C-alpha cells in the first residue's frame, strides 16, 4: 500500500494473506467459512510450492491469539483467466477445513447485485504489499481509503486506454494506491466487498494509471458454482 497507514489490528477480520512457501504473496478475502477469494495471477508459476492462507493476522511474523495458518484443499483459478491479460483475474481457495470464526476472523458480505459503485465512493483497500519505491515490505497490515474512479475517465488514452471492461472497476491512484503484494486483496465499499485488486504488475501511486479491481458482482454465478 503506498501513501497509507497501519491498519487497526483485527479491524478487518476478512483480511487474508495468501502465502507461498511461508512468504506473503498476495492479499485475499474470506468470503465463506471455507473459501478465500484472491487474484488468479497469484497462483501462476506457484505449481509445486506450498500455498497457505493466514487468517486473523495483523503482524505477519509475531504470535497473535487469532492468527491461524490454513492449508489449501483446492486452488480454483477462473477458467477464462490468462497469463497475459487482466481479465477474469479471480482465484478461489478452499481451506483444508472451515475457518474458526470469531471477532478477528469473519467472512465479508460480498456484492451480488451487478450495478456499478458510484464514482467518488470512498472504498477501503488493505494489504501487506510494498510501501515505497525501494520495495520495503511492512510486517503489519496497511490500508488506504480510495475514491472510485468512473470507467470512462479510466478508459481515456492518457489512462488505461479502453482496457477497462464492464467487469472491471477503477479507483484513484494519486499518491495513495495499492502496490506489489496487494494483488488479490479486497476493495470494500460501505462494508461490502466490491472488488479484488488485479494481480497484473502496474505502476503504483501514479494518477495517470488508476488502480484496477475486478468487480465481484460480475462473477457472482462463477463464485457460487465453485463453492457448490
Ligand atoms: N495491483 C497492484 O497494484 C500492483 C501489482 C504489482 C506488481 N506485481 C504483483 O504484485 C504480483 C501479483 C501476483 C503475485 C506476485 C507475482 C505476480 N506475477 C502475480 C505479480 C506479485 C508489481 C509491481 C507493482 C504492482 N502493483
Amino acid at each position: 500500500i503506498l501513501g497509507g497507514r497501519e491498519a487497526e489490528a483485527h479491524a478487518r477480520p476478512y483480511m487474508a494473506s495468501v502465502q507461498l512457501n511461508g512468504a506473503h504473496l498476495c492479499g485475499g478475502v474470506l468470503v465463506a467459512e471455507q473459501w478465500v477469494l484472491s487474484a488468479a495471477h497469484c497462483l501462476e508459476d506457484a505449481a509445486d510450492g506450498k500455498v497457505q492462507v493466514l487468517l486473523g493476522a495483523h503482524s505477519l511474523s509475531q504470535p497473535e491469539p487469532s492468527k491461524r495458518l490454513y492449508d489449501v484443499l483446492r486452488a480454483v483459478p477462473h477458467p477464462d483467466s490468462q497469463p497475459d491479460t487482466i481479465d477474469h483475474d479471480l482465484l478461489l481457495l478452499q481451506l483444508s477445513e472451515k475457518a474458526t470464526l470469531g471477532p478477528a476472523v469473519r467472512p465479508l458480505p460480498w456484492q451480488r447485485v451487478d450495478r456499478d459503485v458510484a464514482p467518488g465512493t470512498l472504498c477501503d483497500v488493505a494489504g501487506w504489499g510494498i510501501v515505497n519505491h525501494a520495495g520495503r515490505r511492512p510486517d503489519s497490515l496497511q490500508h488506504v481509503l480510495l475514491p472510485v474512479l468512473d470507467r470512462a475517465t479510466c478508459n481515456r488514452r492518457t489512462h488505461h486506454d479502453g482496457a477497462i471492461t464492464e467487469r472491471l472497476m477503477c479507483a484513484e491512484s494519486n499518491r495513495r494506491d495499492s502496490c506489489k503484494g496487494d494483488s488479490g486483496g479486497p476493495l470494500v465499499c460501505g462494508g461490502v466487498l466490491e472488488g479484488v485488486v488485479t494481480s497484473g504488475s502496474r505502476v503504483c501511486g501514479n494518477r495517470k494509471k488508476p488502480g484496477i479491481y475486478t468487480r465481484v458482482a460480475s462473477y457472482a454465478a462463477w463464485i457460487d458454482s465453485v463453492l457448490a
